[PDB]
């Protein structure tokens, strides 16, 4: 069995099952901007920080000097690192190289290095034979080195001369697809020689804290801000659940989602809003004209407003954004307005991915997540069936309109709730000041569930 | 931390968070006819028209008067900029240039760099990196902001020509011009940023006589929509800060809804801007005196501007574009356009996402109202509002459709939904005549309305 | 701001915003038989024609002779031009060229200047430094010179050795995509060096004129023939109006067609009826079943018929014909019979701008335009929800067949009417011998507008 170095990069150490192989050399190719670099420089930072182990980087393009100015945006002091003699910067910008870096490791007894960009140190047949020289000699120093190569084509050769994959015992490959003119920074572990691994491309983002790769069941209630609700619901919702408010447009999801934020607030509990559709501008006016001051519940340092357009970013950075500011604010409930608006112009695959980080994070931190969804036919119901995210929410409250005697009257129904009665009737509701109000069924109507019911 | 230097070139300043990375070189490759060349020079030129820095622009291809006519499209006097010692264009069309540059940084403080199509000065790989890195630290010496420019031969393929002009660059910025069925569209992202970070993805960018334009409250005042009845439908009017969206199938009454709204602007000696793009002008004023109001006499109070003009024309990215610069000038109280269906024809529903997006924000961030009109693509028209992507970022929806009563065609009325405020929840039938929309009672009798066809 | 010299190319002159910039070469690239040469051609001849300047033609491959032979089949007497000093056809099938063009300038005092196939003076690094240099000479001379290179994809490199687009200042793309086995020459403007021009790919056709680039609101009413429609369109239909007759096969979308036809022969008004469906044998018979004499409206000089195949000629051509037709024959009222039988195998994209290129011309020549198109789905009034040329019409005649009682009655209605009251009921209408019967309609029937209506 081959032991594992744990890179301390929040995710790579699930992927890799544990970390890298010790004693052997890692590839990381990519396109220009992946985080090739950050990820040599970042494991080794890691390395000389956790674990305090020597790590040496050797640099071919770029100045020793750029990489320490680069590396300062993730507040990672690297002269400092230098002037602790915990790093050197091995300035070679192929047995000179051997020896210079072989002297280096005892020099400073380092236990990891990175190589920077081995692709210009060949500027295919001799490719091979200096790679294989250059990953013996490394092998019998029994340092963990890493080697960045870079490649053209995102889903083309590992490599440039495509032969820096066979001659690698491990082969990381960072990619930046480009999809619908939004770039999706993905990490996969292609193999690992000697021990196992996650197979196939995982989602990751570079923020301030570097590269992010991101891979109970109490019986305790909570209010959802509406009494009738609670009832039905059989006595509110349940902590560590999620809850879903699916309906066509102007149906009351936000309205929904302000009275769950200010339930929570009503009761000194911290909430977080995360608006996709409406402005903070539009969702104060809106909030208070249904009895409820938004401004308030931000003064008083409990409830948290944050709105963004759902094609300003992407589903890898959304999601980042959420638990960054979860992990701030340390929220008792959260809501979503809403998940509808994430996914258009998005793959179904990447939304249901998505959709899955947030709740798994939501249910996994004893936080009450509310998530609605826009209708996209008329049957709501039908709306229900299709959303293969109804099989991840415990509680759906469906929203839906009535054509009752040439009139627009809405309706609710406790659709569904996992581990809990929940009343199985379409209970006519109307919208007035100070919220809404749950009144009686249509017991004499038929087909309500069409929006257009009969006598 | 990297210290970014503002380029003034609308939208990049954001894109990048600041602009670009202080004494380094910035890699702008693209094909040809993408805007290279007018990035380098806005770069300068607004660099000199701003920060007051004097800039060197390097020529490989064309000649130093060309590219003084060239930018005079623009309305930049570069002739003048370079009599007044704060501009250098040094004529090139392997060291010595380095040199001569090197010689040009203290030559009057030379802050902003431009160098042009550098694939010219290797075009007589392997050889291409070793330059193009010995470049890269001459100027990395000199301390001197530089933008240098490569051509691409596809559009989705390699980034430069030797596809070994990114690594050799601290920073990528990737100017596209992409073939969307026979229509071009203008396309700018940053490919990476060595030290700081930037927005990710392509951005939709235009260009015109101001050169590149990189294009990345809620008050309870109620305005008159033209209708008393639609106003106390919406109970009082239509909110000013709000987005109104008019949903039916064709010949229901958009344009006139539209026409009653403008026309209501005008009458409160209101500006109001009419974007047509399925009637013509002429058309327009005919069929709304049919109605019982004089266009023209608006447009001779300068009240109400009316701009038609065919969909397939222009691109999304122009559209938006003109209502901007249109808007800018005229400055509407309100706006509305007819219709977003007729934008939205041969077009990518991500691309029109984008397009409503724009122009809604712009609408909304400038407290104009704007009634936006679409055309149902079904009968039922709820179903078509379902699909609607842009109606989860309207305010306000105004359903019309049609309904089947004893073999005959009516139309019928309902506010679909109202934000922040009550509405009349009910499908009110209305008629046409030769002075507007007359809304009267519901089908309290009839069931299934939202159909097109009732029963008692 | 750089001046621009008109090529007097009907389209050309809108497209660049004028013509071309003044004292630069334009690269014309494009696949073997595009029409770089007939466009090289066609600039030279208007320019010694219209504004009377001296064009220099310079020939790489085929005689000075052959240049004129083909030149013959759009009837331009080059010998003419050349005996009268007005055109030097300069036989060249670097420098030693320069030299020789240049003198061929000041020796003619010419103001315009063609290249042929510029891509045969080089039988990549060798091709930009040759190709610069002869850019620079022209420049040097002040003579709007017109370059043509030759290229292998219709979506690949612009130029042969992908280098002669970024050596020009304007670059003109010739295309002839194949889309179903049926060719579509487009122009299109890449760039445009100092000045702004018209972006995307333009339908244009070559024909006996040469290359054709194809980029009021009256109270006046017409009668449709018939004195119900005339009632139930409150007057008629209006004269410069685009009217639609939507209905499934059977309906009598060509009957209404012929007597709106024959009703502007009837006022001694000529008309022209476009046929693509049935022929003027068939449509002279059903025409006569109808008491109906096409033959006489022939012979009166008025009525014009032109039927042909949709899937015959491109929608391009099809467009070609209807304006060529119609400047000759200059009809008061046209007649497609039908839109439906155009769009059959062709993009929505080239049908919808094929639709704007006709009603456009026809809006803007007081023509009233009788656009025909059957209904994919029963039920018709679903038909023009999709049908995205109904945003085009201004009025619209819906015929839509009903199961009454185990019979197939047809029903007519003035779904819409642009600034102008119309009767809004489903009026059942019979056809027999000289012509249909509008009655009255199903007051008693509901949910008439699915085909099967309920007592
Ligand atoms: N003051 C009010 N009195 C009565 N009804 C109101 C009032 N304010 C809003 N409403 C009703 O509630 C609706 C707004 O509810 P909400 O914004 O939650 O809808 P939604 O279904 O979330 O819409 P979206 O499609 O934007 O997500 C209005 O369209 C209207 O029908
Ligand atoms: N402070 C930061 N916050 C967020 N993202 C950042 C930050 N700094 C850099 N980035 C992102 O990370 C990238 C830097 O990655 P890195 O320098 O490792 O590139 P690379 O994959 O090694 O490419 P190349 O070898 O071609 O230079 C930037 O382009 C940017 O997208
Ligand atoms: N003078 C009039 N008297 C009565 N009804 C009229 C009059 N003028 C127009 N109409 C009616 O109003 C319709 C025109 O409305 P409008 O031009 O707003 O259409 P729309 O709903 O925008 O649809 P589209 O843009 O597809 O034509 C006519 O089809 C007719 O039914
Ligand atoms: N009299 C005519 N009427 C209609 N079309 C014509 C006529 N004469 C030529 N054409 C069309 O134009 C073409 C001639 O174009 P031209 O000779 O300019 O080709 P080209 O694009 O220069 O190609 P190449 O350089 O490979 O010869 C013919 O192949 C035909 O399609
Ligand atoms: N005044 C103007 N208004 C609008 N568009 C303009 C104007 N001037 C130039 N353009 C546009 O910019 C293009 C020229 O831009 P520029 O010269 O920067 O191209 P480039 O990307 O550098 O290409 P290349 O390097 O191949 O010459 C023109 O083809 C045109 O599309
Ligand atoms: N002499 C006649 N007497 C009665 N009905 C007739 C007579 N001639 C034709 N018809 C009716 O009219 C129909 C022909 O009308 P027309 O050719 O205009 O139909 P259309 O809807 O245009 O068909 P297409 O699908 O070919 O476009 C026949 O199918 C029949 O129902
Ligand atoms: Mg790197
Ligand atoms: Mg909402
Ligand atoms: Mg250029
Ligand atoms: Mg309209
Ligand atoms: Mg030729
Ligand atoms: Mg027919």
């Amino acid at each position: 069995a081959i032991a594992k170095m744990r890179t301390m990069i929040e995710g790579f150490d699930d992927i890799s099952h544990g970390g890298l192989p010790i004693g052997r050399s890692t590839l990381v190719s990519g396109t220009s901007g992946t985080g090739k670099t950050l990820f040599s420089i970042q494991f080794l930072y890691n390395g000389i920080i956790e674990f305090d182990e020597p790590g040496v980087f050797v640099t071919f393009e770029e100045t020793p000097q750029d990489i320490i100015k680069n590396a300062r945006s993730f507040g990672w002091d690297l002269a400092k690192l230098v002037d602790e003699g915990k790093l050197f910067i091995l300035d070679a910008s192929l047995s000179a190289l051997i020896e210079r870096i072989n002297y280096a490791i005892q020099k400073y007894r380092a236990r990891r290095v990175s190589i920077d960009s081995v692709t210009s140190v060949f500027q295919s047949s001799v490719v091979r034979r200096e790679l294989f020289r250059l990953v013996a000699r490394l092998k019998q120093i029994g340092a963990t080195t890493v080697m960045t190569t870079e490649r053209i084509e995102e889903y083309g050769p590992i490599a440039r001369y495509g032969v820096e994959e066979f001659v690698s015992d491990n082969v990381v490959i960072l990619r930046n697809v480009l999809e619908g003119e939004r770039r999706r920074r993905t990490l996969e572990i292609l193999k690992l020689r000697g021990t196992s691994h996650m197979k196939g491309e995982y989602p990751f983002t570079i923020t301030d804290h570097g590269i992010n790769i991101f891979p109970r069941s109490s019986n305790v209630r909570v209010s959802s801000g509406v009494v009738r609700l609670d009832e039905m619901c059989g006595g509110g919702f349940f902590k560590d659940s999620i809850i879903l408010a699916t309906g066509a447009t102007g149906t009351g999801k936000t309205l929904l989602v302000s009275r769950f934020v200010e339930n929570a607030c009503a009761n000194k509990e911290r909430a977080i809003l995360f608006a996709y559709e409406e402005s903070r501008a539009q969702l104060l006016r809106n909030a208070y004209s249904w009895g409820m001051d938004f401004e308030e519940m931000e003064r008083q340092n409990l409830l948290k407003i944050v709105c963004a357009y759902p094609e300003s970013a992407g589903l890898e950075d959304h999601l980042q954004i959420i638990k960054s500011e979860i992990n701030d604010f340390k929220p008792a409930r959260i809501a979503i307005d809403s998940l509808s608006a994430l996914a258009r112009g998005v793959s179904n695959n990447a939304f249901r991915q998505f959709v899955i980080g947030v709740t798994g994070y939501a249910k996994q931190e004893e936080i009450t997540g509310l998530f609605t969804n826009t209708s996209d036919q008329f049957m709501g119901a039908h709306s229900i069936t299709d959303s293969h995210i109804s099989e991840i929410t415990d509680t759906i409250i469906l929203l839906q309109y009535v054509e009752i005697r040439g009139e627009m009257s809405r309706a609710i129904n406790v659709f569904k709730m996992r581990g809990s009665w929940h009343d199985k009737a379409i209970r006519e509701f109307m919208i007035s000041d100070k919220g809404p109000d749950i009144k009686d069924s249509f017991r004499n109507f038929e087909r309500i569930i069409s929006g257009s019911p009969t006598r």
